[PDB]
């Protein structure tokens, strides 16, 4: 029901100070073109972006060659009846290896990815969806957060073709969390714009070429939960099961078109993207560089100006600054911690004392509970130097 954190229990616990760059998970690097050696160093400050680690990877990701029954048009394989098998589940580090022994085994395999982030501060991967063309794996990446490294063996393979919709997110969740990179990838989301079907979201292809009607009743909810609920394994194990095929319609529609190439630099393109911490963000924000976004009100004073009054943007600012160092102390996020609408509602009315606080008609979170006496003291200064200066 409550949900116990799932971060108590990893091996190596969490840090929000953001004291320096972000600096790869990685410890060992196959399929290596560059030694690991040349990876973990640096690049200085300069004007465009401040000293930071570059992608382990970019190298071979520009330099591996593709596995040539990618430029070949072949006769498509169906996928399997879904009811011939169950998705096999994997949360131990000996049915994760027998996995991994499995996929070294194949030409291509469909990858997916499932993540939550209300109650964490950057974020957390929940789950990891795997299938090849006999059978759907659905990974625990909460319970072998440490181990899943091992898949860079095949992640990184050239000679296996890693297929992916709209991977721009999952390629940044995969290094953070797990330390894993991507090299012989293809996107089928650019795939779909390529060719130029009328829409091109997974839903889009799920339903015309494997006729699959799906629900985005899961895009909201907590993959965090053990064990899955029926459903839920059901929609997850959706999203790499059918992919495999669509995989051949497209690449086959794009060597028919000579357009591949132009997808395949896209996908490398997906896959060189890098993460960074907001602190050491590039000044001017590009697709090649993901750093955490505000899913709330704009940065101080917010255009969702529920009429915020002149005087009380150093309010605001401050119930912002607040907000964020408690999410990271805590690691949670920003809105748990206390939705925009309730640090508006603060503002709105200036609550002065406890009683205030806790009974704003909007309702309250535990944290506001937990810092009524801190927060009213907050608001009582910044009244006080209103009247003041002015
Ligand atoms: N519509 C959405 N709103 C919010 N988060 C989403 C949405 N769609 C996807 N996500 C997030 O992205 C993860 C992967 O979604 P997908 O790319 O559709 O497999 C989810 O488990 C969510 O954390
Ligand atoms: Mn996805
Ligand atoms: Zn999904």
């Amino acid at each position: 029901g409550m949900v116990e954190k799932p971060q108590l229990k990893f091996k190596s616990p969490i840090d929000n100070s953001e004291s320096h760059p972000f600096i790869p998970l990685l410890k060992e690097k196959p399929n290596a073109l560059k030694p690991l050696s040349e990876s973990l160093r640096l690049v200085d400050d300069d004007e465009n972006n401040p000293s930071h680690y570059p992608h382990p990877y970019e190298y071979e990701i520009d330099h591996q060659e593709y596995s040539p029954e990618i430029l070949q048009i072949r006769e498509e394989i169906p996928s399997k009846s879904w009811d011939d098998s169950v998705p096999i589940w994997v949360d131990t580090s000996t049915e994760l290896e027998s996995m991994l022994e499995d996929l070294k085994n194949t030409k291509e395999i469909a990858v997916d990815l499932e993540h939550h982030d209300y109650r964490s501060y950057y974020g957390i991967v929940c789950l990891m969806q795997i299938s090849t063309r006999e059978r759907d794996y659905l990974v625990d990446t909460l319970k072998l957060r440490e181990n899943l490294h091992i898949l860079n063996e095949v992640f990184t393979n050239p000679s296996i073709v890693k297929v992916f919709h709209g991977a721009f997110m999952d390629i940044i969740w995969l290094q953070r969390d797990l330390g894993l990179y991507v090299v012989g990838l293809f996107d089928t989301y650019h795939a779909s714009k390529a060719i130029g079907l009328p829409r091109h979201s997974l839903a889009y292809l799920l339903e015309n070429f494997a006729n699959f009607k799906t629900s985005k009743k899961y895009q909201l909810a907590d993959w965090r939960i053990r064990p899955l609920s029926k459903p839920m394994t059901a929609a997850a194990r959706a999203d790499t099961h059918f992919l495999l095929n669509i995989y051949d319609q497209l690449r086959n529609k794009l060597i028919e078109s000579n357009k591949l190439a132009g997808v395949l630099y896209e996908s490398r393109n997906v896959a060189k993207r890098r993460f960074e911490y907001s602190k050491y963000r590039p000044l001017t924000p590009s697709s090649e560089v993901y750093s955490p976004i505000e899913k709330e009100s704009p940065w101080k004073i917010l255009m969702y100006q529920y009429n915020i009054p002149p005087e009380r943007e150093v309010l605001v600012r401050e119930l912002y600054q607040w907000r964020d160092l408690i999410a990271r102390r805590d690691d949670e996020s920003p809105r748990f911690v206390m939705p925009n609408q309730l640090l508006a509602a603060l503002v709105a009315y200036t609550p002065t004392d406890v009683i205030g606080v806790v009974s704003l008609t909007n309702g309250v979170t535990e944290h506001v509970r937990q810092n009524a006496k801190l927060l009213a003291n907050l608001i009582r200064d910044a009244l006080r130097n209103i009247k003041n200066t002015n």
